[PDB]
């Protein structure tokens, strides 16, 4: 039984980097590339950690995190930009678990991804 990772981002190449990385070292990834289709797919599918772009289709990240969390309590790690500190701070106030910025390197992908499926 393969961990289940959900991605959830409208940038096709970060999407499918994090896909591929996530894919080799094991994770079964399912990609979601605006809001309403992450939330259907959270529903029928309900992985085991959603990595969420904090700016999807309008501040989506943030309301998508809120309306998953109505109902959900899976880790969920944004996605967000370096230069930012309110978007690093932000999710964690509405239910998101951790955040990672941008460029990320594979090796803090995975920690990050492994110690939040792991949190006590």
């Amino acid at each position: 039984m393969d961990k289940k990772i959900l991605v959830v981002d409208d940038e096709k190449p970060i999407a499918d980097i994090l896909e591929f990385n996530l894919r080799k070292e094991g994770y079964e990834v399912h990609c979601a590339h605006d809001g309403n289709e992450a939330v259907e797919m959270v529903e029928e599918l309900q992985p085991d950690l959603i990595l969420l772009d904090i700016m999807l289709p309008n501040k989506d990240g943030v309301e998508v995190c809120r309306e998953v969390r109505k109902k959900y309590d899976m880790p969920i790690i944004m996605l967000t930009a370096k230069d930012s500190e309110i978007d690093k701070v932000i999710g964690l106030e509405i239910g998101a678990d951790d955040y990672v910025t941008k460029p990320f390197s594979t090796r803090e992908l995975l920690a990050r991804v492994k110690a939040n499926l792991r949190r006590q």
